[PDB]
């Protein structure tokens, strides 16, 4: 059980965090992409409170979910811990942005606020004292060492995992290159924007690039080219995709007559895509569907998980937002819908967290079912 | 140990209150007296939430609170629980004077917050149904008509712990009474606050017509005068004190040539009634400055709290708020100070609550130690 001090701190969090977004809406209703600035910190806590989520239905279900991540038996990060972790981000994040609309001091300009909150972000991640979750945060470094590093160091399922959520959260480092991109050039006024070029492509494609190279050194290391090769081209489909929605961008700001064979490449190749991972989520990845299964229809055989009706939910739900969140890379990866584009992009972020939050769900109970991953021995 | 979810709301609606409390004051620094209207309010949460300070403290202690108070053991309110309700109708004491500073709906008037507020609070206490801690409402209900009867029924220690409560809780009764002065003749301007009339001094010693009436029964059961009747000319002090300040504003406002008699008469009870306040305090509720203590000077032998320096504390700040409080009485009561008696009021009474706060602390602690109260056998 969590301390009870914990749960006061998670229950305090939750309602200054609660209170905070009812006046920031009463602020919006009554010189910088301020949206775009705060996506990737409002993901985040996002993701934060879906990973507590995932913890809390892990220990229930009974999926070993530490055995798995190889986590410490003796000492396991609860999910009432993740929960007030994203509270307190939540929490400064709202206050960052209320100082932003409302700045309360002449003398301290507006950057300042969202430059503090990230930059407080960081430190925490990496504060060098062991006073606050010091044991998870080392290891949440080394993990993300190893990830970026993914040829170099051999993948197990918490690099894996890592890589695929990063890939559901490229969108905070597309804000970050945007970002730098306008403090370069806008601070054309909107040629950031107006205008595409080929290093937001590899900022967009770096997540998949990592799982692409995580997969091909899977591949080196246990030879078997079926489980690791296929899902190699299924993370070289987002870079057909990405480049070919570039060009078609960049032929649309000159026309080549190549831009209508690059309008349908794209296209081709995002339908593609999207299958691509589809499947491989929904029989890979989770399992479902096995032939063996005979009580459980479009499922597999043993579901730890009560309801069958959170499989098909899940079903749907992860076709639904694949094709979105595809259609959300092609659109933040190049110019494509300029106007509504950085619209489509924030409505689309948020489910593609919860996307993988399901994913990571389902996911976990089926490699604590049968090692899919074959990380284990 | 108090359950999880409690804890979760107990934090949940002490952060609620806190963002509240910040957004009160920012809109008062950015018809109807609110300030009468709403100390009641605040002065039941404030008590509340010591209370709840009160049985930690107790429990910490090892004070057998649980057999003072007769209360079921198998069945206790915990402190979290106290906690919990005093941040709920903090909560709701805040949303209706922001709702009073606003006037969010044009529709609604002004004077249903208040009285929405107090209502709900009236019927949460006594909700016939079973929900909300039901067997304590209706313990405490019973205690409250016992008190309200005292002569009627023999005074046990609850009965005389919440009679001391009242006591310490006069200003509510002074505010009801001033609104219903209020709505009868202001809804000559400020006709109520600008003169004193003898029905608002009565309602002013009620809690201490309390006391007395359950000394005077005590003392009958019991047939021993020492220990009862020197506390009924302690609660005999007060109503000198209040009928000679009503007197002598009587007179200021009608000359009759004796008004500086009354002043000095009314100055001679008000030190006769603090000293005498002070010294039961201290030495009888308490039983500090006690002979035998030996390690201890100006306190009883036997301390269970960890520090001696908490009883020192304590007797500076009894001192202190027992004249306060007598001040605190004579201005409202009378119109002694029209221009700041209301504000000298509104600072006092928390000080009051406070200092009764403590006295429960040390009352309980001694009665535990030795049956200073005689309600034992
Ligand atoms: C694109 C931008 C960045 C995208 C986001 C990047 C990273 C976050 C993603 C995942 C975090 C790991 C989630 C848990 C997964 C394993 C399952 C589990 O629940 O295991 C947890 C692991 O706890 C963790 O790792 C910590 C959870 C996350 C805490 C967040 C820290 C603050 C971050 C601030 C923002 C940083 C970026 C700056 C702003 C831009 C069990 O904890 P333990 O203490 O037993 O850990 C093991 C420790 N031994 C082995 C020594 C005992
Ligand atoms: C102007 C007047 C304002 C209203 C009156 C003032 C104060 C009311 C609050 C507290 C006084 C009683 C404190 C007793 C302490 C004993 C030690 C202990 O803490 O032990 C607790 C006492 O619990 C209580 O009785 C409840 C304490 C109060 C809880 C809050 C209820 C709502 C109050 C709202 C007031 C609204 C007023 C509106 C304006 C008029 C043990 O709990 P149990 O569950 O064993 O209770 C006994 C139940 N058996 C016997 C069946 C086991
Ligand atoms: C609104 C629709 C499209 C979204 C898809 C349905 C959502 C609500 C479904 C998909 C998977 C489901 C989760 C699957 C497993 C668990 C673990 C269990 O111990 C508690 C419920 C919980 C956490 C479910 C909650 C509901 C859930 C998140
Ligand atoms: C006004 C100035 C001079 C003195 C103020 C002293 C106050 C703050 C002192 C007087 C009695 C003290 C309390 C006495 C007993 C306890 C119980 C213990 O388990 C926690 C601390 C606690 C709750 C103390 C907190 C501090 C306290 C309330």
């Amino acid at each position: 059980p969590a301390p009870a001090w914990t749960t006061f701190r998670v229950g305090l969090f939750c309602g200054i965090f609660i209170v905070l977004n009812i006046t920031l809406v009463l602020a919006a209703v009554f010189i910088w992409p301020l949206i775009r600035i705060y996506r990737g910190g409002f993901l985040l806590i996002e993701f934060l409170f879906l990973l507590g989520i995932n913890t809390y239905g892990w220990r229930q279900a009974g999926v070993n979910h530490v055995l798995i991540f190889e986590l410490n038996p003796r000492s396991n990060l609860s999910h009432q811990h993740l929960f007030e972790i994203a509270g307190f981000l939540g929490i400064l994040w709202c206050l960052s942005l209320l100082a932003c609309f409302f700045a309360p001091i002449s003398v301290i300009p507006t950057y300042v606020y969202p430059l503090a909150l990230y930059g407080f972000m960081v430190f925490f991640l990496i504060n060098p004292t062991k006073t606050f979750y010091y044991k998870s945060r080392f290891w949440l470094l080394k993990l993300l060492f190893r990830v970026f590093t993914a040829p170099f160091h051999k993948v197990g399922f918490a690099d894996f995992w890592l890589a695929d959520q990063l890939n559901s959260l490229s969108v905070i480092l597309m804000d970050l290159e945007y970002m730098i991109c306008f403090y370069s050039l806008e601070l054309e006024s909107g040629i950031c924007h107006k205008y595409t070029y080929g290093v937001r492509a590899i900022v967009q494609c770096i997540p998949a690039w990592l799982r692409f190279i995580q997969c091909l050194r899977r591949y080196r290391d246990t030879k078997r080219a079926f489980p690791h090769l296929v899902n190699a081209g299924k993370y070289s489909t987002t870079f057909f995709m990405v480049t070919f929605a570039a060009l078609y961008s960049t032929h649309k700001e000159r026309g080549h007559s190549d831009t209508m064979v690059f309008f349908y490449l794209w296209i081709v190749f995002y339908i593609i895509s999207s299958c691509y991972t589809l499947i491989w989520d929904l029989k890979m990845d989770w399992g479902l569907f096995d032939k063996n299964a005979g009580e459980n229809t479009f499922l597999r055989e043993e579901i730890v998980y009560p309801q069958k009706a959170y499989y098909y939910c899940a079903i749907i739900e992860d076709v639904i937002l694949r094709f979105a969140w595809t259609i959300q890379i092609s659109i933040t990866s190049t110019t494509l819908l300029p106007h509504s584009g950085d619209i489509i992009a924030t409505v689309f972020a948020p489910l593609e967290v919860f996307r993988r939050f399901v994913w990571n769900f389902f996911r976990l109970e089926n490699e604590h079912l049968n090692n899919c991953g074959e990380f284990r021995a």
